[PDB]
């Protein structure tokens, strides 16, 4: 089939959904690979690199979208792309539909078949395509939080690790999953005192063992959470219920009681944000004031480190890309339950129960479109 | 005597040279403490906090300077302050004279008595007043280097620590002293691959043992230095010869051979810079381009984390401040050889041999003005 | 000469001042070794073990004391032993004279020559005979503090290390020297959050590097000390000025503000105690109440682990014992400045300036009795 | 329904089965919470704290027991409570029935419905309600073992971690599960040389990886076990077969060959003890002599650290408490197989096969009382 990769268009989005190695393997398998001129430049993959791997370089986005049987992207379609969505095409990308009625409607109205990276899910419950991006975003949260704690950025003016004889920053991570663990690990490595909260005690045990208690763990009761947040210099929101809109765990009322110049990084912004005061920001304007604190709410954090994140992502997605190209969506999803869990839309039907619930929109069973 | 502390005026300088506790101890000893209204605000020390500790709050900088027998500052006098320097007054602050003929001339022409924090030196050869700032600056270099490696900042677009299956950043630290050790430690904590060079093998042996080889050490031969720099995503320049202009270790020719978007942080900029291409930048405009790389050359790095660095600095300086106030410069320096090594100017005479050599200016023996 | 070792008589004192190996080395050098029957039993060294090494086992303490030219002990003479002190005899033991006018007077009135283990001091300033006992006492403070934190012991009822999801104990160590470092290390190993204070920043810098920030370090300002103590579940007092009465750093007023059931272990009790409320306790009755807290003030902590501490002590003391036996006190002290610093009394003259100052008693120069 | 929490009555039992937060959530759900006056005081939860959360404070235990539909406790009913057990009430607490015919009979004769915390078991085989108490007891075993190794407690007189140049204690842990891992981790953190035995090699691999071999692992053959025990200063028994009486792994004959003053802590005492010589002790009298060793056999170890263990326990139990209150035992157990595995008695029927086998008492299938 024809596999198309357009240039990402979200603000400062430097990632691309395929590398030369993936192009070469698709072509080895009898597929036609179409790629918009310039699509890999953010990730230092020249048109010439893609050409040598076997891609057809096309001048415009409209052609990639029109010609592709399988359209591969990194981020969700944005408003200017809603018109490019079409019936009879497979879209494979991060979707975050529980967080956007407008995006969901556009997919449904177009009749396109869409599969979300972030709801592809193996039998152990893991999300193998979200995981590498959660790892990137977690590590970035720590480095971005430390930078914004500087007085010159409007922060409290506290050094992450302190220096001998002087207290370090107090960092609170909400969620001990992939992003939270990665945020905690880097923040701890920068010398901050790190506390991680979760409602899953198993995850806290795992963190306790891995750092031998150097990273503090607190069960996420209302009392522990509020107490930790009030004391924090930096809060990193990293909770998830797979495919769902993030729960609102930190109220604006709580934020009003925080130390002046504290920083809050809402990693969960891609699913709507786990802070009440969150709204999406971009790399051009990443922060805004809430009460006397600074919120950071970038829904495409890994975009700033494309040399790392393009590869991390495609190492994970490629086996799934190959099965979709070889067999088409129905046969691929039929053969792979994990893949099938990423199914989101098809011919105006919404195939995710959690998305349908969060948006208040009718749900149709995926088994129905697969049988 | 009268101990005066004016507001710092260098760009984005949020530190202050004393805290309420130091003010209280000075007043307990019969000293008059004069402080410019607003001087502690960058460090979250209000005029009211200084007042309660015993300070006289004065409206203008000119008064502090005119009235103080001992003038305490954080950074060197800048141009607009040259007219405030006076004969009969002791100035105790960071000076960096080997890096500024203009500052040195101003001190000499004023006839003031000046002692440099950074050349106060104990008999083991350590610089106890520079050390905590070198600790701050080293830790900041890692976090600031990581941030500027982001594509959105003009950098290469590589995450410090990578993620599983994908390479981390390659970090090179030149100098294994206080600043370099701290930069290496934080960069390593962020998951970067860190290589540290020095000409002092003892210092490399210490780093090797502390991290049991996780931080790489290379003797600083031309071959090792050039090779490490060409491979680096981030270079941190942290060399020092006490009180001297920094040696130029990284040529612009070498920089032309580096990877595009690499970042170079010149911590040694306060002493003139150890990179050939270095020139001082400010927190307002911290970076500039050299060839295809980004240089970061801020001479007052600890200013951005004043809640940490004001205290770190004053924990160290205060015992020296108390000796100078109790006994005056001559008797304090007679009693304390370490203090006496900080002696820089007195009545138009330049008292540092290393500074005199570097600037091409007459040297006068400090034992002569202490006899 | 005759080297005598009596049985220790302080409460629960299970240590002994020599082992079979030391006895054998003394006898190899032509010395007569006299040991009280039963002296080694606390340390599991039977009379038969000492006999086989060459010792003369004697039935009574009075004989050991009467016959010995060099008398080796572990702890200071107590009241019932004051009548055994004699002119012409060398006493070599822990003395702690700055803490006991009564002990000092007894030594002075007897005219005996005494050398204190704890003031023997090498040119680097280290106290090589105190050090291994400080190591023992520091490690014990952590384990004894943890035990007394149990509700069943009157303490707050908090587990040292917490468990995943639940806060650990907050431990504050005052003094970053041998005892404090060892207390911090063990407390941290038990999973407590440990903060260590000192006025010597060099020592904090060393702790910071050794644990890469896992043990918190705070410069010991009034503000940091008071704040840390109010938050603490367990406080360990481990400060020292060599040969001096301990400074009083924790007021009873501060103790009144602590959490109910907090535990305070005063390791510095042997030198008078660094807590205002401290008074010496014994292993039989180790604790007492101050306000709503529990104080632990045992002046012979290493006695409880004699299998460890007898050997640790004698590994260190023996080379000094051999010098004193071979050459006598005057020539040994003439040859070894470190040994000479332990000189405490001789023929009614007090030879330590620090002790003399603390007790308000005339000082006589040790160079005078060595000339 | 009515949820009742009486004061614990076992010796020195300071835990309570609910906290204010749990009370508040039960009341939010339409349940009536009854709590005996004083029940939370051991855990520093005042009657006023429980009152503010919504509980009815009742004067006597008899009323709590009579009125409660769901009775929540920490420990098993003791003799003086056997008369309070009633038909038509759900009891949810630690039971340890395989270790007490008398307790089992009382439950059976009363006709009450009982569910054991310690046999609630998820599909991975884990025991999520036992786990936090195993974590507490393991960590306590190390600290309690170290204390009793002191000569002043009748132990060998060896310091847990030794000091430089002198050997540390030799610690042997039997069982590499939750309690054993926690005991090993703390003992290692105190500087002891730790060896852990198990028949499950997977658990030994996990320990080997987590400490990179610093904690020794030995397959639990008769040879390795006997050899390790004879060499040990401290033995910690931490084996379990879920719901079963502990196997007797250390014979009195073996104990006769141990070093004099060795300490044995039998954590498995709650299930009957894994040492042949074990019998339950209390916090009032925790130890007794076997041959020349000291046995410690406290069946309610976490009771001494209630500020830690009350919260650890209730963080785990609460989701199960809520389901029992909302739906009653039959529907809750029907919906939750893990919960259903804790089913122990109902109307005179014993529902645990392992308990019935160990006691030699008839077994009835749980599916029979659930269908
Ligand atoms: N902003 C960005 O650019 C990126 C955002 N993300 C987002 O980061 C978030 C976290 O992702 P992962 O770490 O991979 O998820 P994960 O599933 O590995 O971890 C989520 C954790 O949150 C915990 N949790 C859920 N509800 C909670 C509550 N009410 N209180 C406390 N803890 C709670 C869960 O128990 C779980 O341990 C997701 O929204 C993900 O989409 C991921 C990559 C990039
Ligand atoms: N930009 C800023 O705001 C601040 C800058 N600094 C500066 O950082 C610099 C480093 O200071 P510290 O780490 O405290 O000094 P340090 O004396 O502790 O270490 C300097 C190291 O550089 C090494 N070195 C000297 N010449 C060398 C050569 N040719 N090649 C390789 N290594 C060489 C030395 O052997 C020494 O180990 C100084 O200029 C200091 O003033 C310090 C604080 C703040
Ligand atoms: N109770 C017992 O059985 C034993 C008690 N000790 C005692 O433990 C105490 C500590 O001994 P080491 O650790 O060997 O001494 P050390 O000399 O190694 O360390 C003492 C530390 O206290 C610090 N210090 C002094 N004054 C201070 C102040 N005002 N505030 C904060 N820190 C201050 C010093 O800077 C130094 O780092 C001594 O009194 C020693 O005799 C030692 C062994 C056994
Ligand atoms: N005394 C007290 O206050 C408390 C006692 N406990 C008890 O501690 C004991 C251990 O609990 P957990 O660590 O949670 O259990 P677990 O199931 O996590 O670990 C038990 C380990 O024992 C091993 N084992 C079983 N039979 C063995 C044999 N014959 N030889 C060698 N190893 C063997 C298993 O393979 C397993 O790894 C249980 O009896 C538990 O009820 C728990 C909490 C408090």
């Amino acid at each position: 089939m024809r596999v198309g990769i357009p240039t990402e268009t979200k603000n400062n989005e430097f990632r691309v959904a395929i590398t030369p190695a993936g192009v070469a393997e698709l072509t080895r398998r009898g597929h036609e690979v179409l790629i918009q001129a310039g699509a890999g430049e953010g990730s230092a993959i020249t048109d010439a690199d893609f050409k040598a791997a076997g891609a057809q370089l096309v001048g415009t986005a409209d052609q990639v979208w029109a010609d592709a049987d399988l359209l591969l992207k990194v981020k969700e379609p944005i408003a200017a792309e809603y018109g490019r969505l079409r019936h009879g095409q497979i879209l494979f990308t991060f979707l975050h539909l529980a967080a956007s009625r407008a995006c969901t409607d556009a997919l449904l109205d177009s009749g396109t078949t869409s599969i979300a990276y972030e709801t592809v899910q193996t039998a152990d419950g893991a999300l193998p395509l979200l995981a590498p991006m959660s790892e990137v975003a977690g590590r970035l949260a720590a480095q971005v939080g430390a930078y914004h704690l500087m007085r010159t950025q409007g922060g409290r003016g506290v050094l992450m690790g302190g220096v001998p004889g002087v207290e370090p920053a107090d960092v609170v991570v909400i969620g001990a999953g992939t992003a939270g663990y990665n945020a905690a690990r880097i923040a701890n490595g920068m010398g901050a005192t790190v506390t991680v909260l979760d409602i899953n005690i198993d995850k806290l045990r795992q963190l306790d063992a891995e750092f031998c208690g150097r990273i503090h763990t607190r069960y996420s009761s209302a009392y522990e959470l509020e107490g930790a947040v009030k004391r924090a210099d930096l809060v990193i929101g990293a909770v998830l219920v797979p495919g769902a809109k993030a729960p609102k765990l930190v109220s604006n009322s709580l934020v009003a009681h925080m130390k002046p110049g504290a920083v809050l990084v809402d990693i969960a912004i891609d699913q709507g944000g786990c802070f009440e005061g969150s709204r999406p920001t971009t790399y051009d304007h990443p922060t805004f004031a809430v009460h006397d604190t600074l919120f950071y709410c970038v829904a495409n954090m890994p975009a700033s480190v494309p040399k790392t994140s393009t590869y991390a992502l495609t190492n994970a997605t490629m086996p799934y890309v190959l099965e979709l190209a070889d067999h088409g969506w129905r046969a691929a999803c039929r053969s792979n339950p994990a893949l099938a869990k990423g199914l989101s839309t098809h011919e105006g039907a919404l195939l995710s129960e959690r998305v349908a619930t969060d948006l208040g929109v009718p749900f149709t069973e995926p088994a129905s479109v697969l049988a």
